[PDB]
């Protein structure tokens, strides 16, 4: 029932530990969130179960950096550890390879193969169970976090050129890859839901597969479309 449409791409399967890489050009405008994250589906349910999530989020008002986070604890009582990391060129101006490594001992964030953060113990010990790999584009109702939402900047697009998923066994062995020449429905799902604090409804209408890229779009409701050209990843 919301007034804007965003999108979420998620792996149908979940994994226990691993390395996850995505080649992407992020979207950014005041008020938006453009992401790559690991998520234990159901964490949002306040029935006593744990929350398990690892994030990379480009906040719209600051396209030249991204926020890293680990969310543990439980719904209604989360433990977080937000940190920020510069990206150059800006996340919405060039493709970068974002990586997440997760093992029993640490979580590591990389940009173009270089470490920007590595957390050990504490929260990491509570990232039990499995997590699926996800990407979404939306807008937060918290202006303090992402800036006031500038609707005139819509539509916005996040482009994913390819994804690599490695098994935890380096400590990783490549498991599968997707270059996105097509939408593989046996591997991915398209989110159709929302949550409090999100100004948009995540909809499968805003997931597109064009010219070797998976595109996530953030549009005004009723204007869900992509007719432009995909950017080059030279
Ligand atoms: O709100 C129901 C919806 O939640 C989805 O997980 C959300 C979660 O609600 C939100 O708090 C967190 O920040 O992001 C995750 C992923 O978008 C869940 O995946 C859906 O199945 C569910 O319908
Ligand atoms: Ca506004
Ligand atoms: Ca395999
Ligand atoms: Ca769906
Ligand atoms: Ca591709």
């Amino acid at each position: 029932m919301k007034d804007f449409s965003g999108a979420e791409l998620y792996t149908l399967e979940e994994y226990q530990y691993g390395k996850f890489e995505a080649r992407m050009k992020m979207a950014a405008a005041s008020g938006t969130v453009s992401s790559m994250f690991l998520y234990q589906n159901g964490s949002e349910i306040a029935d006593g179960r744990p929350w398990v999530e690892v994030d990379i989020e480009v906040l719209g008002k600051s396209p030249g950096s991204f926020q890293s986070n680990i969310i543990t604890g439980k719904a209604g009582a989360q433990k977080t550890s937000e940190k920020h990391h510069a990206v150059s060129p800006a996340a919405d101006q060039a493709f970068h390879t974002y990586g997440l490594e997760w093992t029993p001992n640490y979580v590591r964030w990389t940009v173009d193969g270089q470490e920007v953060r590595k957390t050990e113990g504490g929260q990491v010990s509570n990232l039990t169970g499995t997590q699926g790999l996800r990407f979404n584009l939306w807008s937060s109702e918290s202006a303090a976090w992402v800036g006031q939402f500038d609707e005139s900047k819509l539509p916005l697009f996040q482009f994913i050129n390819w994804v690599k998923v490695y098994k935890y066994t380096s400590d990783f062995t490549l498991d599968w890859t997707d270059n996105f020449d097509t939408f593989d429905g046996s591997r991915w799902g398209k989110g159709d839901y929302t949550f409090d604090g999100n100004r948009v409804d995540l909809t499968d209408k805003n997931i597109y597969s064009r010219d070797g890229m998976l595109i996530l779009a953030l549009t005004r409701k009723g204007q869900e479309s992509f007719n432009g050209q995909v950017p080059r990843d030279d």
